[PDB]
Protein backbone atom coordinates (compact mmCIF):
# COMPACT_ATOMS: atom_id res chain seq x y z
CA UNK A 1 0.00 0.00 0.00
CA UNK A 2 1.38 3.28 -1.05
CA UNK A 3 0.54 5.98 1.35
CA UNK A 4 2.29 10.13 1.81
CA UNK A 5 3.01 11.20 5.35
CA UNK A 6 1.85 14.85 5.27
CA UNK A 7 1.46 17.43 8.18
CA UNK A 8 -0.79 20.87 8.58
CA UNK A 9 1.52 22.94 11.07
CA UNK A 10 2.59 19.83 12.89
CA UNK A 11 -0.73 17.89 13.32
CA UNK A 12 0.41 14.58 10.98
CA UNK A 13 -1.57 12.26 8.68
CA UNK A 14 -1.20 9.18 6.99
CA UNK A 15 -2.56 9.71 3.51
CA UNK A 16 -3.58 7.26 1.00
CA UNK A 17 -4.74 7.05 -2.56
CA UNK A 18 -7.78 4.29 -2.32
CA UNK A 19 -9.13 5.81 -6.03
CA UNK A 20 -6.26 4.45 -7.91
CA UNK A 21 -5.10 1.14 -5.02
CA UNK A 22 -7.31 -1.41 -3.82
CA UNK A 23 -7.05 -0.29 0.10
CA UNK A 24 -8.06 -1.98 2.69
CA UNK A 25 -8.62 -1.37 6.72
CA UNK A 26 -9.73 -2.67 9.54
CA UNK A 27 -9.65 -1.35 13.59
CA UNK A 28 -6.66 -3.22 14.46
CA UNK A 29 -4.92 -2.51 11.27
CA UNK A 30 -4.90 1.20 11.52
CA UNK A 31 -3.92 1.31 15.47
CA UNK A 32 -0.50 -1.08 14.90
CA UNK A 33 -0.23 1.91 12.06
CA UNK A 34 -0.54 5.14 14.26
CA UNK A 35 1.86 3.35 16.58
CA UNK A 36 5.01 5.47 16.14
CA UNK A 37 7.38 2.90 16.41
CA UNK A 38 5.42 -0.21 15.13
CA UNK A 39 3.94 1.68 12.39
CA UNK A 40 4.17 4.68 9.72
CA UNK A 41 3.34 6.52 13.35
CA UNK A 42 0.49 9.56 12.96
CA UNK A 43 -2.16 11.39 14.75
CA UNK A 44 -5.02 10.72 11.96
CA UNK A 45 -5.22 8.61 8.84
CA UNK A 46 -6.53 10.20 5.81
CA UNK A 47 -8.06 7.73 3.20
CA UNK A 48 -8.87 9.13 -0.81
CA UNK A 49 -11.97 7.86 -2.25
CA UNK A 50 -14.02 8.16 -5.50
CA UNK A 51 -16.99 10.49 -5.44
CA UNK A 52 -19.67 8.28 -6.92
CA UNK A 53 -21.03 11.51 -7.64
CA UNK A 54 -20.60 13.29 -10.99
CA UNK A 55 -21.00 16.53 -9.28
CA UNK A 56 -17.68 15.90 -6.63
CA UNK A 57 -14.02 15.04 -7.00
CA UNK A 58 -13.43 13.38 -3.94
CA UNK A 59 -14.78 11.55 -0.55
CA UNK A 60 -12.37 11.72 2.14
CA UNK A 61 -12.50 9.42 5.40
CA UNK A 62 -10.74 10.32 8.50
CA UNK A 63 -9.91 7.69 11.10
CA UNK A 64 -7.78 8.82 14.59
CA UNK A 65 -5.28 6.57 15.76
CA UNK A 66 -7.73 4.71 17.71
CA UNK A 67 -8.99 3.33 14.51
CA UNK A 68 -12.31 5.46 14.70
CA UNK A 69 -14.17 7.91 12.35
CA UNK A 70 -13.68 11.63 12.89
CA UNK A 71 -16.08 13.80 11.92
CA UNK A 72 -14.56 17.58 10.82
CA UNK A 73 -10.42 18.19 10.60
CA UNK A 74 -9.22 21.21 8.63
CA UNK A 75 -5.94 19.89 8.58
CA UNK A 76 -7.31 17.10 7.07
CA UNK A 77 -8.87 19.13 4.27
CA UNK A 78 -5.44 20.95 3.20
CA UNK A 79 -3.30 18.02 3.28
CA UNK A 80 -6.08 16.25 1.43
CA UNK A 81 -6.31 19.39 -1.68
CA UNK A 82 -2.53 19.14 -1.94
CA UNK A 83 -2.45 15.52 -1.62
CA UNK A 84 -4.48 14.91 -4.60
CA UNK A 85 -2.77 17.97 -6.74
CA UNK A 86 0.97 16.02 -6.17
CA UNK A 87 0.33 12.57 -6.39
CA UNK A 88 -1.65 13.60 -10.17
CA UNK A 89 -5.48 12.41 -8.69
CA UNK A 90 -6.25 15.82 -9.98
CA UNK A 91 -4.72 19.10 -11.29
CA UNK A 92 -7.79 21.05 -10.33
CA UNK A 93 -7.41 24.46 -8.64
CA UNK A 94 -11.01 24.00 -7.07
CA UNK A 95 -11.34 20.58 -5.70
CA UNK A 96 -15.15 19.61 -4.93
CA UNK A 97 -15.19 17.26 -1.90
CA UNK A 98 -17.52 15.41 0.09
CA UNK A 99 -16.86 14.52 3.99
CA UNK A 100 -18.43 13.40 7.36
CA UNK A 101 -19.12 16.88 7.16
CA UNK A 102 -20.90 17.42 4.09
CA UNK A 103 -19.53 18.93 1.32
CA UNK A 104 -16.58 21.41 0.46
CA UNK A 105 -14.33 23.13 -2.51
CA UNK A 106 -11.57 23.59 -1.45
CA UNK A 107 -8.79 26.11 -3.79
CA UNK A 108 -5.18 25.45 -4.12
CA UNK A 109 -3.57 28.66 -4.47
CA UNK A 110 -0.46 29.98 -6.15
CA UNK A 111 1.90 29.40 -3.40
CA UNK A 112 0.53 25.92 -2.31
CA UNK A 113 -1.66 26.69 0.44
CA UNK A 114 -4.80 25.84 0.46
CA UNK A 115 -7.99 27.53 1.32
CA UNK A 116 -10.80 26.44 3.64
CA UNK A 117 -14.27 27.49 3.58
CA UNK A 118 -14.99 26.72 7.50
CA UNK A 119 -18.54 27.80 7.45
CA UNK A 120 -20.07 31.10 9.42
CA UNK A 121 -19.27 31.26 12.56
CA UNK A 122 -21.88 31.01 15.06
CA UNK A 123 -22.22 33.23 17.97
CA UNK A 124 -25.78 32.37 19.57
CA UNK A 125 -25.35 30.62 22.78
CA UNK A 126 -26.95 27.15 22.54
CA UNK A 127 -25.35 26.47 19.04
CA UNK A 128 -22.06 26.19 21.14
CA UNK A 129 -22.89 25.46 23.53
CA UNK A 130 -22.30 27.80 26.19
CA UNK A 131 -24.67 29.20 28.95
CA UNK A 132 -25.48 32.74 28.62
CA UNK A 133 -28.57 35.05 28.98
CA UNK A 134 -28.29 35.84 24.96
CA UNK A 135 -25.45 36.26 22.48
CA UNK A 136 -23.28 38.92 23.14
CA UNK A 137 -20.21 40.22 22.08
CA UNK A 138 -17.79 40.35 25.41
CA UNK A 139 -19.30 38.33 28.35
CA UNK A 140 -17.71 38.45 31.57
CA UNK A 141 -16.77 34.54 32.99
CA UNK A 142 -15.37 33.52 36.63
CA UNK A 143 -12.76 31.21 36.42
CA UNK A 144 -11.71 31.00 40.66
CA UNK A 145 -10.93 34.17 41.87
CA UNK A 146 -10.16 35.96 38.32
CA UNK A 147 -12.55 38.34 36.05
CA UNK A 148 -12.20 37.10 32.29
CA UNK A 149 -13.75 38.69 29.37
CA UNK A 150 -14.60 36.50 26.60
CA UNK A 151 -16.18 36.41 23.39
CA UNK A 152 -17.83 32.48 22.50
CA UNK A 153 -18.16 31.05 18.91
CA UNK A 154 -19.22 28.04 17.33
CA UNK A 155 -17.19 26.75 14.45
CA UNK A 156 -18.82 23.38 14.31
CA UNK A 157 -17.00 22.96 17.59
CA UNK A 158 -17.03 25.36 20.74
CA UNK A 159 -14.54 28.11 21.28
CA UNK A 160 -13.78 30.62 23.69
CA UNK A 161 -11.51 33.74 22.95
CA UNK A 162 -9.38 35.45 25.21
CA UNK A 163 -7.75 38.65 24.36
CA UNK A 164 -4.46 38.84 26.57
CA UNK A 165 -1.46 40.79 26.19
CA UNK A 166 1.62 38.86 25.35
CA UNK A 167 0.49 35.36 24.56
CA UNK A 168 4.12 34.39 25.88
CA UNK A 169 3.04 35.75 29.30
CA UNK A 170 -0.82 34.39 28.75
CA UNK A 171 -1.85 32.30 32.14
CA UNK A 172 -2.54 29.18 29.32
CA UNK A 173 -1.11 26.54 31.94
CA UNK A 174 -3.35 27.64 34.76
CA UNK A 175 -6.80 29.14 33.26
CA UNK A 176 -6.63 26.91 30.27
CA UNK A 177 -7.59 23.68 32.38
CA UNK A 178 -9.92 25.96 34.24
CA UNK A 179 -12.33 27.30 31.15
CA UNK A 180 -11.70 24.39 29.23
CA UNK A 181 -13.89 21.91 31.71
CA UNK A 182 -16.04 25.58 32.90
CA UNK A 183 -19.60 24.89 34.25
CA UNK A 184 -21.03 27.18 31.27
CA UNK A 185 -19.28 24.95 28.67
CA UNK A 186 -21.21 21.74 28.69
CA UNK A 187 -19.91 20.19 26.19
CA UNK A 188 -16.27 21.83 27.12
CA UNK A 189 -14.09 24.28 25.23
CA UNK A 190 -11.47 25.23 22.90
CA UNK A 191 -9.17 28.35 24.83
CA UNK A 192 -8.24 30.90 22.84
CA UNK A 193 -5.51 33.16 24.10
CA UNK A 194 -5.08 36.24 21.66
CA UNK A 195 -2.50 39.12 21.97
CA UNK A 196 -3.64 41.62 19.05
CA UNK A 197 0.04 42.59 17.26
CA UNK A 198 -2.05 44.64 14.80
CA UNK A 199 -5.29 44.92 13.22
CA UNK A 200 -4.13 42.60 10.70
CA UNK A 201 -2.18 40.78 12.67
CA UNK A 202 -2.27 37.79 16.15
CA UNK A 203 -0.61 35.48 18.18
CA UNK A 204 -2.81 32.77 19.38
CA UNK A 205 -2.42 29.80 22.10
CA UNK A 206 -5.06 27.54 22.01
CA UNK A 207 -5.84 25.15 24.99
CA UNK A 208 -7.85 22.34 22.75
CA UNK A 209 -10.80 20.65 24.46
CA UNK A 210 -9.54 17.10 25.76
CA UNK A 211 -6.05 17.89 24.65
CA UNK A 212 -3.98 20.65 26.36
CA UNK A 213 -2.15 23.31 24.33
CA UNK A 214 -1.73 21.82 20.70
CA UNK A 215 1.16 23.18 18.19
CA UNK A 216 -1.66 24.46 16.07
CA UNK A 217 -5.72 24.52 16.29
CA UNK A 218 -7.11 25.59 12.95
CA UNK A 219 -10.81 26.17 14.40
CA UNK A 220 -8.91 28.33 17.21
CA UNK A 221 -7.26 30.58 14.72
CA UNK A 222 -11.07 30.93 12.83
CA UNK A 223 -12.70 31.56 16.22
CA UNK A 224 -10.35 34.06 17.37
CA UNK A 225 -10.14 36.12 14.37
CA UNK A 226 -14.71 35.95 14.41
CA UNK A 227 -14.52 36.75 17.93
CA UNK A 228 -11.53 39.77 17.58
CA UNK A 229 -13.79 40.91 14.08
CA UNK A 230 -17.04 41.01 16.15
CA UNK A 231 -15.16 42.87 18.85
CA UNK A 232 -14.17 45.94 16.78
CA UNK A 233 -10.53 44.50 17.02
CA UNK A 234 -9.32 42.98 13.71
CA UNK A 235 -9.59 43.62 10.19
CA UNK A 236 -11.45 41.12 7.96
CA UNK A 237 -7.91 39.42 7.01
CA UNK A 238 -5.70 38.54 9.52
CA UNK A 239 -2.45 36.66 9.88
CA UNK A 240 -2.38 34.00 12.65
CA UNK A 241 0.61 32.84 14.23
CA UNK A 242 0.26 29.91 16.24
CA UNK A 243 3.41 28.06 17.72
CA UNK A 244 3.28 25.67 14.56
CA UNK A 245 3.51 28.19 12.32
CA UNK A 246 1.03 30.76 10.48
CA UNK A 247 -2.62 30.76 8.92
CA UNK A 248 -4.11 33.21 7.05
CA UNK A 249 -8.30 33.99 8.16
CA UNK A 250 -10.51 35.91 6.08
CA UNK A 251 -14.12 36.97 6.98
CA UNK A 252 -16.49 39.57 5.89
CA UNK A 253 -18.41 39.44 9.29
CA UNK A 254 -21.93 38.12 9.58
CA UNK A 255 -23.98 36.24 6.58
CA UNK A 256 -20.36 35.11 5.43
CA UNK A 257 -18.52 31.95 5.13
CA UNK A 258 -15.22 32.47 6.98
CA UNK A 259 -11.81 31.13 5.15
CA UNK A 260 -8.74 29.51 6.87
CA UNK A 261 -5.72 29.55 4.40
CA UNK A 262 -2.85 27.32 5.48
CA UNK A 263 0.09 24.95 4.70
CA UNK A 264 0.27 21.37 4.36
CA UNK A 265 3.42 19.76 3.80
CA UNK A 266 4.33 16.83 2.25
CA UNK A 267 7.26 14.98 4.14
CA UNK A 268 7.80 11.62 2.06
CA UNK A 269 6.17 8.67 0.39
CA UNK A 270 6.30 5.16 1.42
CA UNK A 271 5.36 1.94 0.47
CA UNK A 272 3.88 -0.42 3.78
CA UNK A 273 4.54 -4.33 4.00
CA UNK A 274 1.64 -5.54 3.91
CA UNK B 1 16.54 9.74 -0.50
CA UNK B 2 15.18 5.94 -0.62
CA UNK B 3 15.39 4.60 3.23
CA UNK B 4 13.69 2.10 5.26
CA UNK B 5 11.83 1.94 8.54
CA UNK B 6 13.36 -0.81 10.84
CA UNK B 7 13.10 -2.07 14.39
CA UNK B 8 14.22 -5.01 17.00
CA UNK B 9 11.19 -5.10 19.30
CA UNK B 10 12.48 -2.01 20.86
CA UNK B 11 13.64 1.36 19.71
CA UNK B 12 13.15 1.80 16.11
CA UNK B 13 15.74 3.16 13.07
CA UNK B 14 15.30 4.98 10.00
CA UNK B 15 18.04 2.94 7.47
CA UNK B 16 19.28 4.29 4.79
CA UNK B 17 21.22 2.48 1.89
CA UNK B 18 24.80 4.73 0.98
CA UNK B 19 26.20 2.03 -1.50
CA UNK B 20 23.57 2.71 -4.16
CA UNK B 21 23.21 6.40 -3.75
CA UNK B 22 24.42 9.22 -2.92
CA UNK B 23 23.45 9.76 1.25
CA UNK B 24 24.15 13.72 2.64
CA UNK B 25 23.48 14.43 6.65
CA UNK B 26 24.21 17.32 8.99
CA UNK B 27 23.54 17.07 12.90
CA UNK B 28 20.53 19.30 12.06
CA UNK B 29 19.32 17.52 9.16
CA UNK B 30 19.47 13.93 11.34
CA UNK B 31 17.36 16.39 14.28
CA UNK B 32 14.68 17.77 11.62
CA UNK B 33 14.19 13.82 9.91
CA UNK B 34 13.70 12.14 13.59
CA UNK B 35 11.34 14.04 14.48
CA UNK B 36 7.89 12.21 14.48
CA UNK B 37 5.24 15.07 13.03
CA UNK B 38 7.68 16.91 10.90
CA UNK B 39 10.07 14.10 9.88
CA UNK B 40 10.17 10.35 9.24
CA UNK B 41 10.00 9.75 13.22
CA UNK B 42 13.12 7.68 14.33
CA UNK B 43 15.40 7.30 17.44
CA UNK B 44 18.56 5.99 15.31
CA UNK B 45 19.63 6.48 11.76
CA UNK B 46 21.63 3.63 10.79
CA UNK B 47 23.55 4.19 7.40
CA UNK B 48 25.06 1.26 5.22
CA UNK B 49 28.09 1.74 3.05
CA UNK B 50 30.36 -0.18 0.90
CA UNK B 51 33.49 -1.34 2.96
CA UNK B 52 36.74 0.38 3.48
CA UNK B 53 38.99 -2.90 3.82
CA UNK B 54 38.19 -5.91 0.93
CA UNK B 55 38.28 -8.21 4.02
CA UNK B 56 34.71 -6.91 5.07
CA UNK B 57 31.01 -6.44 3.26
CA UNK B 58 30.01 -3.52 4.87
CA UNK B 59 30.87 -0.66 6.81
CA UNK B 60 27.58 0.72 8.95
CA UNK B 61 27.48 3.72 11.10
CA UNK B 62 24.61 4.62 13.55
CA UNK B 63 23.55 8.36 14.50
CA UNK B 64 20.80 9.52 16.96
CA UNK B 65 17.82 11.45 17.14
CA UNK B 66 20.85 14.54 18.17
CA UNK B 67 22.30 13.87 14.98
CA UNK B 68 25.47 12.54 16.95
CA UNK B 69 27.29 9.37 15.78
CA UNK B 70 26.35 6.58 18.52
CA UNK B 71 29.23 3.49 19.24
CA UNK B 72 27.62 1.10 21.37
CA UNK B 73 28.33 -2.96 20.45
CA UNK B 74 25.42 -4.82 18.62
CA UNK B 75 23.44 -2.06 18.31
CA UNK B 76 21.56 -1.89 15.05
CA UNK B 77 23.00 -5.20 13.63
CA UNK B 78 20.33 -7.07 13.80
CA UNK B 79 18.44 -4.54 11.29
CA UNK B 80 21.66 -3.91 9.23
CA UNK B 81 22.11 -7.46 8.62
CA UNK B 82 18.36 -8.28 7.34
CA UNK B 83 18.30 -4.74 5.63
CA UNK B 84 21.08 -5.68 3.30
CA UNK B 85 19.76 -9.02 2.38
CA UNK B 86 16.12 -7.50 1.45
CA UNK B 87 17.60 -4.21 -0.21
CA UNK B 88 19.61 -7.02 -2.59
CA UNK B 89 23.35 -5.32 -1.67
CA UNK B 90 24.28 -8.76 -0.48
CA UNK B 91 23.11 -12.76 -0.47
CA UNK B 92 25.63 -13.71 2.40
CA UNK B 93 23.63 -14.88 5.54
CA UNK B 94 27.61 -14.40 7.04
CA UNK B 95 28.25 -10.78 6.41
CA UNK B 96 31.56 -9.27 8.01
CA UNK B 97 31.25 -5.65 8.82
CA UNK B 98 32.84 -2.80 10.29
CA UNK B 99 31.02 -0.75 12.86
CA UNK B 100 32.11 2.31 14.94
CA UNK B 101 33.23 -0.76 17.66
CA UNK B 102 35.16 -2.72 15.54
CA UNK B 103 34.46 -5.93 12.79
CA UNK B 104 31.86 -8.22 13.15
CA UNK B 105 30.50 -11.07 11.69
CA UNK B 106 26.78 -11.34 11.50
CA UNK B 107 24.74 -14.62 11.07
CA UNK B 108 21.32 -14.50 9.70
CA UNK B 109 19.62 -17.93 10.48
CA UNK B 110 17.39 -19.99 8.74
CA UNK B 111 14.72 -18.57 10.81
CA UNK B 112 15.85 -14.90 9.29
CA UNK B 113 16.76 -14.39 12.92
CA UNK B 114 20.38 -12.61 13.21
CA UNK B 115 22.88 -13.92 15.87
CA UNK B 116 25.65 -10.92 16.89
CA UNK B 117 28.67 -11.31 19.14
CA UNK B 118 28.10 -8.82 21.83
CA UNK B 119 31.47 -9.01 22.98
CA UNK B 120 32.33 -10.91 26.71
CA UNK B 121 30.69 -9.34 29.52
CA UNK B 122 32.65 -7.07 32.05
CA UNK B 123 31.63 -7.33 35.28
CA UNK B 124 34.85 -5.60 36.68
CA UNK B 125 33.09 -2.05 38.58
CA UNK B 126 35.42 0.45 37.58
CA UNK B 127 34.54 -0.59 33.45
CA UNK B 128 30.38 0.10 34.73
CA UNK B 129 31.31 2.63 35.84
CA UNK B 130 29.74 1.19 39.39
CA UNK B 131 31.14 2.56 43.04
CA UNK B 132 32.20 -0.79 45.01
CA UNK B 133 35.14 -2.46 46.85
CA UNK B 134 35.48 -4.88 44.07
CA UNK B 135 33.62 -7.11 42.08
CA UNK B 136 31.00 -9.34 43.59
CA UNK B 137 28.46 -11.45 42.52
CA UNK B 138 25.67 -9.84 44.57
CA UNK B 139 25.46 -6.29 45.61
CA UNK B 140 23.21 -4.60 48.39
CA UNK B 141 21.84 -1.65 47.37
CA UNK B 142 20.31 1.28 48.87
CA UNK B 143 16.55 1.97 47.64
CA UNK B 144 14.71 4.40 49.94
CA UNK B 145 13.62 2.09 52.98
CA UNK B 146 14.35 -1.09 50.68
CA UNK B 147 17.47 -3.39 50.49
CA UNK B 148 18.01 -4.12 46.63
CA UNK B 149 20.20 -7.19 45.68
CA UNK B 150 21.61 -7.23 42.01
CA UNK B 151 24.79 -8.06 39.78
CA UNK B 152 26.03 -5.32 38.08
CA UNK B 153 27.76 -5.59 34.87
CA UNK B 154 29.14 -3.94 31.54
CA UNK B 155 28.12 -5.11 27.87
CA UNK B 156 29.91 -1.70 26.35
CA UNK B 157 27.01 0.32 28.60
CA UNK B 158 26.20 0.25 32.24
CA UNK B 159 23.52 -2.26 33.98
CA UNK B 160 22.27 -3.10 37.05
CA UNK B 161 19.85 -6.37 37.13
CA UNK B 162 17.63 -7.27 40.01
CA UNK B 163 15.68 -10.52 40.49
CA UNK B 164 12.25 -10.70 40.99
CA UNK B 165 9.16 -12.72 41.97
CA UNK B 166 7.23 -11.15 38.79
CA UNK B 167 8.29 -8.58 36.44
CA UNK B 168 4.18 -8.05 35.98
CA UNK B 169 3.99 -7.15 40.24
CA UNK B 170 7.63 -5.81 39.78
CA UNK B 171 8.24 -1.85 41.15
CA UNK B 172 9.60 -0.98 37.85
CA UNK B 173 8.21 2.75 37.76
CA UNK B 174 9.07 3.70 41.42
CA UNK B 175 12.20 1.62 41.48
CA UNK B 176 13.57 2.41 38.24
CA UNK B 177 14.36 5.99 38.44
CA UNK B 178 15.80 5.15 41.82
CA UNK B 179 18.00 3.03 40.72
CA UNK B 180 19.05 4.81 37.45
CA UNK B 181 20.42 7.84 38.64
CA UNK B 182 21.71 6.57 41.72
CA UNK B 183 24.81 8.18 42.57
CA UNK B 184 26.63 4.85 43.10
CA UNK B 185 26.27 4.90 38.77
CA UNK B 186 28.90 7.58 37.93
CA UNK B 187 27.14 7.50 33.88
CA UNK B 188 24.03 6.11 35.29
CA UNK B 189 22.64 2.73 34.66
CA UNK B 190 19.90 0.55 32.51
CA UNK B 191 17.82 -1.34 35.43
CA UNK B 192 16.63 -4.78 34.91
CA UNK B 193 14.14 -6.76 36.31
CA UNK B 194 14.29 -10.08 35.85
CA UNK B 195 11.91 -13.20 36.70
CA UNK B 196 13.96 -16.76 36.21
CA UNK B 197 11.19 -19.03 35.56
CA UNK B 198 13.41 -21.56 34.63
CA UNK B 199 17.48 -22.09 34.18
CA UNK B 200 16.53 -21.61 30.01
CA UNK B 201 14.16 -19.24 30.74
CA UNK B 202 13.66 -15.56 32.00
CA UNK B 203 11.25 -12.94 31.48
CA UNK B 204 12.98 -8.99 31.76
CA UNK B 205 11.63 -5.74 32.55
CA UNK B 206 14.39 -2.94 31.47
CA UNK B 207 14.49 0.86 33.13
CA UNK B 208 17.12 2.40 30.75
CA UNK B 209 19.46 4.86 31.03
CA UNK B 210 17.81 8.25 30.36
CA UNK B 211 14.86 6.79 28.53
CA UNK B 212 12.60 4.78 31.03
CA UNK B 213 10.91 1.85 30.13
CA UNK B 214 11.31 0.45 26.48
CA UNK B 215 9.45 -2.69 24.96
CA UNK B 216 12.86 -4.33 24.10
CA UNK B 217 16.12 -3.89 25.16
CA UNK B 218 18.91 -6.18 23.55
CA UNK B 219 21.77 -5.28 25.33
CA UNK B 220 19.88 -5.54 28.66
CA UNK B 221 18.75 -8.83 28.25
CA UNK B 222 22.46 -9.55 27.67
CA UNK B 223 23.20 -8.33 30.95
CA UNK B 224 20.62 -10.26 32.38
CA UNK B 225 21.42 -13.11 31.43
CA UNK B 226 25.43 -12.32 32.10
CA UNK B 227 24.22 -11.54 35.56
CA UNK B 228 21.65 -14.74 36.22
CA UNK B 229 24.33 -16.96 34.44
CA UNK B 230 27.03 -15.59 37.08
CA UNK B 231 24.49 -15.96 40.16
CA UNK B 232 24.14 -19.85 39.43
CA UNK B 233 20.78 -19.01 38.54
CA UNK B 234 20.86 -19.61 34.78
CA UNK B 235 21.75 -22.17 32.19
CA UNK B 236 23.95 -21.35 28.78
CA UNK B 237 21.61 -21.19 26.86
CA UNK B 238 18.42 -18.44 27.66
CA UNK B 239 15.47 -17.68 26.19
CA UNK B 240 14.54 -13.74 27.38
CA UNK B 241 10.95 -12.78 27.02
CA UNK B 242 10.75 -8.99 26.99
CA UNK B 243 7.48 -6.43 26.60
CA UNK B 244 7.84 -6.29 23.22
CA UNK B 245 9.19 -10.22 22.33
CA UNK B 246 11.57 -12.72 22.35
CA UNK B 247 15.95 -12.54 22.48
CA UNK B 248 17.64 -15.98 22.99
CA UNK B 249 21.06 -15.01 24.64
CA UNK B 250 23.88 -17.81 25.06
CA UNK B 251 26.81 -17.27 27.13
CA UNK B 252 29.88 -20.06 28.20
CA UNK B 253 30.64 -17.53 30.62
CA UNK B 254 34.21 -16.04 31.71
CA UNK B 255 36.49 -16.38 28.56
CA UNK B 256 33.47 -16.08 26.01
CA UNK B 257 31.90 -13.91 24.32
CA UNK B 258 28.41 -13.52 24.60
CA UNK B 259 25.76 -13.95 21.56
CA UNK B 260 22.41 -12.34 21.29
CA UNK B 261 19.48 -13.59 18.50
CA UNK B 262 16.84 -11.97 17.65
CA UNK B 263 14.34 -10.49 15.31
CA UNK B 264 14.27 -7.32 13.03
CA UNK B 265 11.36 -5.97 11.42
CA UNK B 266 11.04 -4.41 8.11
CA UNK B 267 8.17 -1.98 8.47
CA UNK B 268 7.88 0.14 5.04
CA UNK B 269 10.33 1.99 2.46
CA UNK B 270 10.20 4.90 1.86
CA UNK B 271 11.34 8.13 -0.31
CA UNK B 272 11.86 11.61 1.35
CA UNK B 273 12.93 15.10 -1.51
CA UNK B 274 16.25 16.41 0.78
CA UNK B 275 15.98 19.74 -1.35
Amino acid sequence: MQFSKMHGLGNDFMVVDAVTQNVFFSPELIRRLADRHLGVGFDQLLVVEPPYDPELDFHYRIFNADGSEVAQCGNGARCFARFVRLKGLTNKRDIRVSTANGRMVLTVTDDDLVRVNMGEPNFEPSAVPFRANKAEKTYIMRAAEQTILCGVVSMGNPHCVIQVDDVDTAAVETLGPVLESHERFPERANIGFMQVVKREHIRLRVYERGAGETQACGSGACAAVAVGIQQGLLAEEVRVELPGGRLDIAWKGPGHPLYMTGPAVHVYDGFIHL
